[PDB]
């Protein structure tokens, strides 16, 4: 039992996905896993652990911001041994060629926040995926016909920016989506020595905004979850 | 209706209370407002709109860290005209002679993120709490019987520090309580020209724990709550 | 005696009051002071101890900046048992809505100086005023008829600026007005643990480009040093 | 032709194989490409273009240092149509399970440098390889019956650091190697929206303190070039 | 007249010495100046112009720190026709073969100040004196038979700094002696267009804590001001 | 034996000259020293030891930018008895009167690089020259009959600077050279113990972009080289 996760050590399964602010813990463990059990409900940060194709998997999500995800994916990695985290949401794109509802899979994470300089000696920390995983996930969506871009996204402290001009500086260095977690999820990793992955479909354009109907999406973030879940079982292979 | 916020110009009362991580917004509401209604869902992020002694106000949390309450504050500043809110939470104390379940009053909140920076041209901006609103909750707190102190307090982005050593700094500059919204709300109250203040009741020490039964909790949580609400009728007066 | 001050314990009274200009401190002497004797003349940095309303006072100047008003802020507290610095002086208006003539009191106080993140390790202190001083001297001035603004001031390092941006930036956020002295005398009272607060009278309005010339002005000045001196009186009752 | 490389458009391939040394660079070109013609001799930075298994080659040493290599990579990109710059070079270790004659494939690179900040408005810009080059690379090492080490480099300004400490902490988030360019040619690769990775090879361990000396050295080194070599055929495929 | 010097165009000579001390720029003008006449006592910064051996020239105080040294060398520059700033103070030494009335030559000096960052995009901008200035000196302390060590000064925010351990960066560094000034003045004196250079006698040991003494104090304060004197005859001829 | 030079203590003279280029240090060695040996050719970093109207001397390049350089006049330093760097390097012009092959002597220099912060506590190094080294070469110059200019320097990291603007600031503080080396060997020099100067040859104009031209080239690098060499020789005097 840790400060924000009341559950115990064998409760979670090694490898965890977490949901982005959209998608729900519980409908993940009631719509792809298998004899799901509540583990966790502290908050009403409602985690379950069930089975995948036989394979076991945990299901939690990990709030919004670096400040929060921060905390969950410590515990996780540190009280409950957790190997690997996986990390699906939305996230908004600055690239034109970036479309609405594509997945994209963050090999490494850029950010505005201060804590990736606090844990490096305010130099700069790459803050990257575990490159299996990220290649896991792309063949998963190869698999599932999906074509998945792999690239880097920006971890944003404040949603609503005083510097509009950054945007701009985004597409110039090819940021492939804007979010708020992953930054902050990898330093953790590495912090603690574990292995993590934000997979995202992008939701709005910080551009020309599209329009997709509400059937347009549920059925878009399926297919993130189940590449996470298939990435999940090539990485045990 | 705005990105995180379900609702409308005019649900959520001028005057909007945020309860911290424990306190939950329900239990708020229906404890201590009369006619109650619920204004917002989204997320779970239970919004409520009721009276107390005639007095309209409004109840929603907002989230763990800076980077969460900066999204719900700025909207409800911007999109639904609130003047004033009123974070109620819990923090961890570094100074000896502060106790457990003390209430502290942040005139001034210090902060290692970087958030304020990216606001103030990477200058110091000293995020402050409305004056009035500090005396208001004083004076509450005196009318219960109830003593408040007043000084900074800190908004950290880790609350798994790496530094171990900054609690010593925050000791020796006079930091009542460690927690981790406060300086990310003034920041928004002040760049959308509204008020706000952050109340918080030590939950624990970061030195020498001391045993509050759970029996010596819900009645401290429940002055805190009063004196916000209190503080709130002495302000229209 | 230190080297900048040629006095002894006792000298100076446990409060003192500081405006920029050493001959300005002749003047609050002379002005309200009963049986004033001069207890320093180190530098032309003239010091005077008095009574006001049978009341032990002193006054002196502290120069112009932060590097000077840190170094007699600092032995003043640690040589000569003083406990209480209120600094008296002028600022630069950004607000439109503060008028001149006006009386501001610093709870906070932004800065451009790099002293406090020198002392607290590179990260955000929120450099603010003693509570009960700053309420203190509200209550003297209501007293006296007139209104007192309480929020930020910023205090700059550089009088002549190269970066004319930055007031639109103090401006957005809510400076109530700019000096030189504030933030730094606010580091001193928490690193040496003493109680510190600054009163400013608004001298010119950067904005509508106006400095001031009348004997209305003296007479907000003098109203500036009578709120100072009484808020004294209160806060030992 | 620029003032660092005397060749014109078409003297280079559009993938450039680049080591530290430009000794190293005719060492390459003589032992693994067929009818290799210098095309540059600028400041002694010599430059040759073969084929390998029929795929025009070019192959030119970056120098010592970000700064050095980002005048190169700069223009072979925006010059000479270049598209892919992979560095092969050396690196020390910091990490005890990685040991002597590894191949280190550097996805992320982290750095003391600032030019990533001037390049990123003064935020984290997570300097990254293309996610297809480093596949590439540990399938042709995978072929050729090599393990290679996929994770962060650390870019370093200075060979010879004044803080030892930060080795440390290096060797806490897990870089897997220390450099001196990565970081600096990832930068240049996204400013300019070209391809780049850096392939390294651990020729002395930081920890136990050793280097190297062997013929067994020698043929870690040339499987380093066989992987880049291979992974361009395995990349135009 | 300018907002802290109430004088007129001329009454200034185009080249002044200023030392920090108000006090001290009139035993100067009293003992080495003929027909001393004082220009100005604005904050009782007194300013005073003669003649040395037939030059006309001013001697004016500064004031203790950057921020009021940057004040008036920059009023002198911009409305008095003055071209050339020659500060005489005073200066800790933190070297161990550096003594009490030892004369430094500061040709650079370095500062934890954020002045010159402002002035140069968050740079390292060094902060030199006029070369020609310097060798003036130079010569003029040879012919005087007077020992002078030339080098980097460093100019603190802090008198009593919190950063004890920085001394001994100082010292490896080869500081010569540590002040509040010259960086500014030098940061002024390229930022209006005039030339600046600042002479200092050793006022204590940092290290040993041995302050002024004996009548040898003031007395090579004296050198210092002939060293001064004579440098600007040297560099009119 | 150092890592990057192959050579014995005693193989170098006590002063080495250093351009960038390791073929304009074998240029040099060829027309201006008697009996010129090759001591080392590791990296093809090319370095000559010779006689110059008796005296020895020693002429080496030292790569492009701050860590190549800093790397050679390192190993210079402490293991090859190097007591004085003179680099004969090239610079860009921003100041509209600076010409093509003008020379300029560096007394002190600027930068962007993060090197001299990581050796100063963060604070600001003002980067300088051996004063006694400047003014031999300032002498040397006299007698020559070659006009040369005494001032800042800008070492960059970016040739290929993506801030355009910064330009302007160099120009409006007097910038009279733009390369890349100056501020590091000058950080060598001060945290190993020896003594440096740099001295550069206008290679072309910022502003105009006139690079090179006519055989008037490298014929006032000779002018340089000459005042470098003859700049030793009053040094010895
Ligand atoms: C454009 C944009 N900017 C910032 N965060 C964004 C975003 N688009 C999607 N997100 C993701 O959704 C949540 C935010 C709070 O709406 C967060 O959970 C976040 O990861
Ligand atoms: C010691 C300490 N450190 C950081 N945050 C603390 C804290 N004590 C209480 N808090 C508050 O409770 C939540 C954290 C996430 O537990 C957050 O809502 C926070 O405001
Ligand atoms: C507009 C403006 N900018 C900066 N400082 C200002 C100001 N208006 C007033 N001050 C105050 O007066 C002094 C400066 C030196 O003149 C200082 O003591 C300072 O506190
Ligand atoms: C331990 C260590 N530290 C720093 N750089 C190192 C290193 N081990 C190898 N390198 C690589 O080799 C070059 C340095 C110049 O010798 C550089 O090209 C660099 O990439
Ligand atoms: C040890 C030490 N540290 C900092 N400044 C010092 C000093 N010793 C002398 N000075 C110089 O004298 C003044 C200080 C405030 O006494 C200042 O004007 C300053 O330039
Ligand atoms: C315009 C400009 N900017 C930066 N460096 C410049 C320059 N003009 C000349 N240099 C000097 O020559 C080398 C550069 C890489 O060509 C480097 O060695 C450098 O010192």
């Amino acid at each position: 039992a840790t400060p924000h996760i009341n559950a115990e050590m064998g409760d979670f399964a090694d490898v965890v996905l977490m949901p982005g602010d959209p998608l729900r813990a519980k409908y993940i463990a009631e719509t792809f896993l298998e004899d799901a059990r509540e583990v966790n409900n502290v908050r009403g940060m409602l985690g379950f652990t069930g089975t995948y194709k036989g394979r076991k998997i945990s299901v939690m999500g990990h709030g919004v911001g670096i400040p929060s995800c921060s905390i969950y994916t410590k515990e996780l990695i540190t009280d409950f041994g957790v190997k690997k985290i996986i990390r699906v949401g939305s996230c908004g794109a600055v690239l034109p060629h970036v479309k609405l509802r594509d997945v994209v899979i963050g090999m490494g994470a850029c950010t505005d926040s201060k804590v990736n300089r606090i844990r490096f000696k305010d130099h700069d920390f790459a803050a990257i995926a575990d490159f299996d995983m990220v290649r896991n996930a792309v063949d998963a969506a190869k698999a599932l016909g999906i074509d998945a871009r792999v690239g880097n996204l920006f971890s944003a402290d404040l949603f609503y920016s005083p510097d509009g001009e950054m945007f701009d500086v985004m597409e110039k260095y090819g940021i492939l989506g804007v979010e708020m977690e992953a930054a902050g999820i990898y330093g953790v990793a590495a912090e603690f020595g574990a292995k993590a992955l934000t997979i995202c479909t992008v939701s709005d354009h910080i551009r020309t905004h599209e329009q997709t109907t509400a059937a347009e999406r549920q059925t878009t973030f399926n297919d993130m979850i189940k590449i996470a879940l298939e990435s999940v079982l090539l990485g045990d292979k």
